[PDB]
């Protein structure tokens, strides 16, 4: 995707679009003004010899010291090598990229008084597929990840290239770039900020969705499985409760499952008993979720957009002020929110599972296998969603509510956002695990409706998975099977069957 | 205050409102109609001999048996007697009160199917303030409490009036009722909803109001305090974010605080040096607050009008249909989002009365105190903020994530609501402690620069609590003055400082 | 119960006896020579002008200087005073008597420095049935508590004598005394310390044991109630595993069980058919919980009679040195590792409940009731039982891992042992409630097996609760049987089944 | 190491060694007897046409049902291939070499009915270094991961050599090794059992090991670097506390620092002032969290020894009895257990980190550097040792305390034993990255006291970082130093400065 960007202006989907490819961008020529305007002012403060804090000043002993040139331009040297402090795994490339792409986005505000040339330097690694190593942890919420980011610009550090790491000269002519040297205010510019906190919660959110979509389809085929009834996705029930998210939720069972199928139809009356609550208060439950992720969403796409460093240049006013942007307690609170939804799609998917190895309420053998007094069928299968169903209770332990003191007690109040957010990763994989296994457990309990087919889109759900996984006919190997299952939820194979305009990204 | 209620419309403000004080309400006219056609259509069910499962049903084996008439009335009071099996302290009569009024509210939209004679028992209750016995514990998200509660309705279980329990032929005598015997559907309709769920988060929701309008004054008085600077609560710069709870946030500090003071002015330069993260990040922090407890609030809003019961009456088609509206999810990931509110709110006073101990930060005394060598001053009282603030972490683990299955695996996922709510009380408390400390501590400050002001309402603030606790001049017994520290906060002596529109009962 | 302290010889049987009732003590004769040697240690090095810190220094400022005999005195009252800062609600008797005896027993080793008389003091108090007000909450781990308690000794606060507060002159004159002046050292002396960490954890264990006994007699009950086997119960079983809590745990169930009983001999075959693990697995289950409680208990027992207060005195060497004894670490974390035995007591039990309820499983009426199609019979007391174990996960959360600094970052990591230790007892509650719901079941479950008696230990719990709670025989108020039964377990009508020398306080 | 193992007599150093290297072993000639014992019995129960459940039963339909010899044999694959259901990332080769030791060690103890020739399979297996793939997650505690382990036996799965994935026929050749067909009773002993819990469980033991000793040795250097004293060691005051881990603790610390250095004797007079807590309470805190990890170390050595498959065989009276030593509660408390443990040796280091970056506090330069104005030095170390220390409370949430119900009721209570252990794993890398921030700036800080040397034992300590990473003498790339301290303490760097016997399995 080829991106001509309105600073500010990113759209959800435009994030997941950065998230999950390649982009090109440029900046729209609409930036330039605000962006030359600050760095102007700036450069008016140095030429009058004023002082300003955070633009031509030391910190602490000489936070209010008029520093020499000299030194001053050091000083943005000093600052990135001595802030590239993080430690752990370097993130994936993707994640990179979409760092790298907030910060171009918040920085092309021009309201951080950093030159045109060094976010095009970004935009142009960007456009290159270069991408500079950042370790994984050590932000309490972004200056170690950002100062690795800007150590590639000085020339240090290192960066990925088509899958290898490149020294950082080698990485800057890959891009047309050589190193550059930063200016006043430029190291805080480049260092302060929400990127990394707001990349690694927009991570949890997009698998948040992805996982959202593929209950939908899985749960659907569920109820199918187990001829279980369409009341209680009636509209007027949901409409009664008021909750929007409960309502479009019904709206896309409706959609996935229809008014009636075949396999529907051929048990003439399904009523004269209730469904458990894993079917019937899906939508109660699935909409609790969506409404939590909607309003981290709502947070995110804000936050990738703002202007989150420090101090601000509102050349407008002439004013330079020292605030607290790069507060990702906002974030922190946003990603500790995704934890309940990721974490009860995983609860009631594996209850579903649960069900369906039930012959007391499922109607179809125990353990979804035939012969089951020698075969085992999914009954181990069911243990592995029961263990990840239960890993995600203690990830949902909130990190927003910690925080340590930091800068000798100057910077006292942090908000450990970018752990609430990484954590949503595995989060997610655990909940990926349990609708994989109840997406072959539904697919098998329909295989045994013999010949009976379920709704349009739901025989795409089917399909989509018979195509990689046979009916277990008789007890086999059954990992490779998860596997396999795990592995086309990943790639979205359930997520086209939702209904449009229902998932902030989607 | 006085209500005649149009079912389905009541605002956050009449729900603080109800919450704390007596209230007298009769239903408009306009719910008539509804509410009682939804009594003929169950009426029509039974006179044409037809079964409806949760109208004329039993349950399980006879699920869909059309029960004898007699038997038909005794399953009701069979329900209400075996489902009062709660247990634990009687609630207040405050949520008691809240309870019965989102009932009658709920029930009152007309999809229930239950006669307006037994809404108009329950609001004749509610008049007479005359409250059933309800315990504290028991629900998953609500069919004890409100069994609880539906008892006094019958002649069972007591009630409490002018501060004492009563029979429940006593109570029932002092509303002006007599005993009532339940008809069909009736039972379900006052056993299934999300009331007592509901009225927990909204308790929560109001003191996490509460002691966000007690913060942003205690926070401002602190920043007068330490010679903090006004500039972090720059219009320009929030908006620069675009996170409109921290755009609200710094809104409010700057109409407590104003441009300047006479404090502020007198300390001509207070710039040349930075202040903490725990003053100069409080709208990003506070301002995520504000965002969390908005979000919310938006849910309990609409809980607190939804139809909650099953099955639902809907007369205008002839249908009743079972759904799972009873599931209270929404509000369980509400009360956990308020948790990290409340939390969050503590947390940073706790660092800014941490910042006011500290002789090398606060620019005052160590400890507030004169002659500290032999006078400890403020110290214990900081440790015991600490205490209150380090509960809420363990406090605010999530209760939606956890579930255990009842009614032998029909009623296999349930939310666990009430615990979740529940708990924001006691988190109010801890955080209304470290506030009530940190007021203390401000004022102490203020009080030490000698002869200065503080803005218009921040005085106010001063003045309040100097009212009844004086100027610490030398070692005390301290906990007198944090008791009534807190109990002026518990009476919202801080909330009118507050603008009007921010939070959403106020 | 009368007692000849012994100091630092407290058992864990004592320390039971002391929470559980009033006490007389006395000190051993023995115990004079130390008290007496470290007052004149501390004499001593006032009468040679030496400086020792916390002995005849200030703090801070004055922490190296010696401060003159006027000021020295008014400091220890000033300590006092200042330090009294605690919040929250009363501690029952029980609690403070609790905390005054572990403080004599602490001070009367003599390494404190405290005359004599100030201890003797605390020991007319007990005696007297004199008991200072302490508030629940604000110590990090017991600064605040033991200030409170300590106000009395000097006059000031107030005290429970017969369940009503007098004033503190009042009181002391209840006991035979008149307000003392503290000396050189011992406002630390009764300040430092562990004690009130150590009764609330104390508290939490005894609590813990109580229901480790219950849940033996009430897991019997239901292996009968539901035609479960003995086998698993098998010594050989448990010697093979080697763990030793599990091989105690194995053995308490065979004293209970026997071998055979009628119940168990009446079905013949019982085995044809494996048994639940929520029955199979308590030996493996309940014995963890056994090592748990008493990995706690030994911790505990060692606290109860530690040195905990600082500065400490070595007459025999003539060196006073400032260590850190008063850190509250260990407590913190025996309470958090209380927490888990706690909940896992009563998450087992609930899922016996459960499996109570279940047709499929108990051999027993649906819901354990005649007639179900119109009676609910047991079906909302399992529900109650599952949010009372949901509660527990969350309340699981350990506090021994998060700290706040204080003292401004002088005193920058502390334990949280208080909140660590309270929160248990809600736990037990919580469990209490559980267990009270499985008893109820399964002697319901007992009776339907008409005629039938279980083991002799078995009937004798069954004889307890039908004294006080009747069969089931159609729906009725339920909540006051679960009351009732949760009163008797309060009691200890249980416990005394349970074999001697199993349990570390019994 | 070369092992002739005497069955159930593994100490937790042989475990360390195990996991800590490739092993080659052999069984001695001892345990033949009642291996070969057990498998008699079975043979004759088959022999004599007798019906034993879980010899040559079926299950659930079957379970009281003697299947044909010709599906007896065949349920023995189906079972392993129908187990084998676990996903996520393959263990590394130490844990599964550990896993397999574990195994043939409970097996050989001769109360399982498996042939000596399949144990001696397992045996070659180890002795060849090839190692079964096994995915991490899916255990509720082990069927899954024992059965993949077990999927190479039968010529299924696959299995690392030599670093790389080999086909299983290719592996057992290596091995010396055909495909096995597996009898009566084989496929339990192999897939029920705890020891991927076990496993899982010491990983965390030995790694919290590892960073109590280079703790000990990192709190030492810091207390030097800021000119600490030696007094809160003194044996007296630990004696007078009586905790035994807190004793054991001060004495590693006076081994490590001796009675005086040249750093502390040219500061004469260093106590005229007190130290903090996150020095002076060094023995309480790692005092208590050596208790807590020999709590935890005596399960897991018991555990690792233990029979822990089901039905369970015992030749001497000719019983065979099924029980539930396969639920791994005891591991997943222990488990637990250790998270205090790790979680707090970090955050009490990173109190240590924090103090000596306060000029208030360290006596040395603010965040030990040189000319600060325009140098950071340590400050985002600190922060990133705040980021890992916070992380680690949200990861101390206990998993014991959770439980999801399988194989359709029947197996209702489970552990959460595998998910318990494994997530310590990442706590201790990330208390690791603490340690080796607190590693580097306390030799910085000692090199800023110019010329001065401290004890012997902290020397040595200081040379090893020395090799590595320099003097930090102006800002340069921060995190290759962290990463070169952290590689330093995987390695064991310190290890072997702390005295023997003291940690369990050193």
């Amino acid at each position: 995707t080829e991106l001509t960007l309105k600073p500010g202006t990113l759209t959800l989907a435009q994030l997941r679009a950065i998230h999950a490819a390649p982009v090109r961008l440029q900046l729209d020529a609409s930036a330039a003004p605000a962006i030359d305007a600050s760095v102007a002012c700036v450069e008016q403060i140095i030429a009058e010899d004023r002082t300003a804090y955070g633009i031509n000043t030391g910190f602490g002993l000489l936070a209010s010291t008029r520093i020499a040139s000299h030194d001053l331009e050091n000083l943005q040297r000093s600052l990135v090598l001595s802030h590239a402090a993080g430690i752990g795994a370097p993130l994936d490339d993707d994640l990179v990229r979409l760092i790298m792409v907030l910060k171009i986005n918040s920085l092309s505000r021009g309201f951080s008084g950093i030159r045109r040339k060094v976010i095009d330097a970004l935009i142009a690694l960007v456009n290159a597929e270069v991408y500079p190593h950042i370790p994984l942890k050590g932000s309490v919420g972004d200056l170690a990840p950002l100062a690795h980011m800007s150590l590639v610009l000085l020339g240090e550090g290192k960066a990925r290239y088509k899958g290898q790491w490149l020294s950082a000269t080698e990485a800057l002519a890959v891009a047309g770039l050589e190193p550059l040297t930063l200016a006043a205010k430029e190291g805080l510019a480049l260092l302060n900020g929400t990127q990394a906190s707001t990349a690694y919660a927009l991570r949890g959110l997009f698998y948040a969705e992805d996982l959202y979509a593929a209950a939908i389809a899985c749960g659907g085929l569920s109820v199918e499985a187990v001829l279980g009834s369409r009341s209680p996705f009636d509209a007027r029930i949901h409409e009664a409760r008021g909750q929007r998210g409960q309502i479009d939720t019904a709206a896309c069972f409706r959609d996935l499952l229809g008014d009636s199928s075949e396999v529907s139809l051929s048990h003439k009356n399904a009523d004269k008993v209730q469904d458990p609550f894993s079917l019937r208060c899906q939508p109660q439950v699935m909409g609790a979720c969506l409404t939590q992720l909607r309003q981290a969403a709502e947070v995110l796409g804000i936050e990738a957009n703002a202007v989150s460093d420090n101090p601000l240049v509102f050349a407008a006013e002439g004013d330079v002020i020292s605030g607290g942007n790069f507060h990702a307690e906002p974030v922190a609170m946003a990603a500790d929110n995704l934890a309940l939804a990721i974490a009860e799609i995983g609860s009631l998917s594996e209850r579903r599972i649960s069900l369906m190895m039930d012959k007391h309420m499922s109607q179809l053998p125990p353990f979804l296998v035939e012969n089951g007094g020698v075969n085992s069928g999914f009954m181990i299968a069911q243990v592995t969603a029961a263990a990840l169903a239960s890993e995600n209770k203690a990830l949902s332990h909130p990190h927003s509510v910690d925080s340590l003191p930091t800068s000798a007690n100057q910077e006292d109040h942090v908000s450990m956002a970018p752990a609430a957010g990484k954590r949503l990763w595995e989060m997610a994989e655990n909940t990926r695990g349990v609708l994989a296994i109840e997406w072959l457990g539904a697919c098998q309990g329909l295989d045994l409706r013999k010949g009976l087919k379920t709704s349009a889109k739901l025989e795409k759900a089917r399909q989509a998975l018979r195509s990689e996984v046979a009916h277990y006919d008789r007890d086999r190997f059954f990992a490779p099977d998860i596997e396999k299952a795990v592995e086309l939820l990943a790639k979205g194979s359930l997520t086209g069957l939702l209904p449009a305009g229902v998932l902030p990204s989607l």
